[PDB]
């Protein structure tokens, strides 16, 4: 029993962080096989920042002139190159910790454990979610660009973030393993601001589940809907619409709790047109979106 | 800028969590040196649990009856004995990747990171804290016992917490490194309920001093108050009393913030007696008692 928001053991990525300094810029890299991976503004002068020219800025920039530092050891970087906003420095030793990985790219709503590392030292771990805006609310100061998001199944690590940016409203932007950032953020010192940033709906849903199977029952009613009743109310609300796509994804955690999906979503309605009248679900007075129905799964079955 | 419920980097306790498996029953060790240290209530059988004799128990219990399993390697036990509530089984290995440690015992109301395990193997971390009636609200399910707590100094790792019990409350129980239960309870199948679970108030102020550093000022009020006037209110609402030895914990959050602790608690004062509004602190809707004022200062600096 109990629900917490839990972070993947982040030993396997502890062991891919490594400092790279570039000029006066220190920020983190990830170090996986002969490779490091970087965001590219590590080039930059605080300056340069309000409107770079990344290519032009990497002519006078040779592969001496990056430093990369795993612990206290350093790396010879024998190549460099720019893969959309990330910087891939290829030094002459494989990393000896490299763990089973791959580079995805997931959708928001998804979520994903993230290690912030200063100096390519790993200070904290914490749980994430792609928010549907684009921007991730993470926990971040400056040095903490390079920090990466990433799942694990089983032993196999799939990065899928890597930290770049703090938006003037306190919220992130980064980009996947190859570069591409997440929605419609540019690596300049410019006015960008986040979208509306929507509740996920199937992960409230699952989370409501999660409630259930722990013992919190305050809030199941006797009451149904239907997916365009739902989403009328959701859509009121900034709720992100919900399809039969997130009905079928929440079909185990409907099993195991016999208590259908459209019964769920009639509890969710009248916990939006009515609030929580003081009470908690889960230790928490808010409805949670940071939990997939996979996560629920996961930590309430032990899946290691 | 962005405030989240951090746990320590796992790795380093990761490398210490081995499988201990004696006759039917599984759980996890922590194998530090030559020694595995794991709940005692290994050695029952769920019926034993009822009204276990330890002591009679462990006379039955020979070295080769505890299987020790470090990943897929078998550990050779060459002695056993019970400190406590908890087992050491001296191993003829020493742990290779036996991080710098300390066993301390550490005081209600302070933070620690927990690696949850089944079968020797993590699955996840989360941030806790010792509540003051001595339970923990951790997520644990059947094989969990044996996962740690614990908190890191630089390189060091400073166990502080083994899992043994969940509360009939849906709540855990546990021991330090040497095997003493927090509070009152007992690794016995009976009876056992917790008492009130105050709320830690010098957390909350030191979270209230982080939603400021964040930007979240909207609380902040034009009123000050005393300590024996705070802690009028404060007892009403199951706080726990603050001492000039917190106000003093919470001088390095007051110089950075320019708010007086006495400021800060009559904001609280307003929040306890009036609610959110609707509103949300640092995302949250409730007044968050799981980060001391070292969380806030750590998180807020980057301390690596
Ligand atoms: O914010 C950081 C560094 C950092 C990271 N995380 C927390 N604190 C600091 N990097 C950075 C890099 C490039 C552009 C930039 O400004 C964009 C323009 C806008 O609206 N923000 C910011
Ligand atoms: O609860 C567990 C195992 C476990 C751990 N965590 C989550 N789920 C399961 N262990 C256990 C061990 C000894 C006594 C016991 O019962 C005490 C009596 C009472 O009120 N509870 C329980």
């Amino acid at each position: 029993s109990g629900f917490r928001k839990m972070a993947f053991p982040s030993g396997k990525v502890e062991g891919c962080m490594v400092q790279v300094t570039c000029g006066t810029t220190t920020l983190n890299g990830l170090w996986l096989d002969d490779v490091v991976y970087c965001p590219r503004h590590v080039i930059c002068t605080s300056e340069d920042m309000l409107n770079p020219n990344y290519e032009d800025l990497l002519i006078r920039k040779s592969n001496h002139n990056f430093l990369v530092q795993a612990g206290n050891v350093q790396l010879r970087v024998i190549g460099h190159s720019m893969q959309n906003c990330v910087l891939k420095l290829k030094v002459d030793t494989a990393n000896p910790k490299t763990p089973k990985y791959k580079f995805v790219r997931i959708q928001p709503g998804q979520t994903f454990s993230v290690l912030a590392c200063y100096n390519g030292s790993p200070s904290g771990v914490y749980q994430c979610a792609m928010r549907p805006n684009f921007t991730i609310k993470g926990s971040f100061l400056n040095g903490s660009c390079g920090s990466v998001g990433f799942n694990i199944d089983y032993d196999c690590v799939s990065f899928c973030y890597m930290h770049h940016m703090e938006l003037p409203t306190g919220v992130h932007a980064g980009t996947d393993l190859e570069g591409n950032f997440y929605g419609p953020f540019v690596d300049r010192q410019t006015a960008q601001a986040a979208g509306t940033d929507t509740t996920i709906t199937v992960n409230v849903l699952a989370w409501l589940y999660a409630a259930v199977i722990n013992g919190d029952r305050w809030f199941l009613n006797r009451f149904t809907t239907t997916l365009n009743d739902f989403n009328l109310v959701a859509m009121k609300y900034n709720y992100e619409p919900l399809t039969q796509d997130h009905v079928d994804i929440l079909g185990p955690l409907s099993a195991q709790t016999g208590i259908a999906v459209l019964d769920m979503c009639a509890s969710l309605k009248e916990l939006l047109q009515n609030g929580m009248n003081g009470r908690t679900i889960l230790g928490s007075a808010l409805l949670e979106d940071e939990f997939t129905p996979f996560d629920v799964v996961r930590q309430c079955s032990g899946v290691t």
